[PDB]
């Protein structure tokens, strides 16, 4: 449905600024589970839900690429 597209891009924007291309999966996981708390409050629970649903594929893609639009597209969050 694309219901998570906008929050996915916001969340990956956070990750981009708090991770390097170098980061381990453990570091990426730690950032993912911190990130929702830094988004504007209206997005918090939606972001938590997004992360829980997509966490495995997010970790696998984020070691390859960190572009918000591209990440969110490839994982299916932005049907586009």
């Amino acid at each position: 449905d694309g219901g998570f597209c906008e929050v996915c891009k916001k969340l990956v924007g956070y990750l981009d600024r708090n991770l390097e291309k170098n980061s381990t999966k453990q570091e990426i996981l730690a950032a993912l589970e911190k990130g929702c708390s830094f988004l504007p409050d209206p997005y918090q629970k939606q972001c938590d839900q997004f992360v829980a649903e997509y966490e495995p594929v997010l970790i696998e893609i984020l070691v390859e690429v960190m572009d918000p639009s591209f990440v969110c597209l490839k994982i299916g969050a932005c049907p586009s």
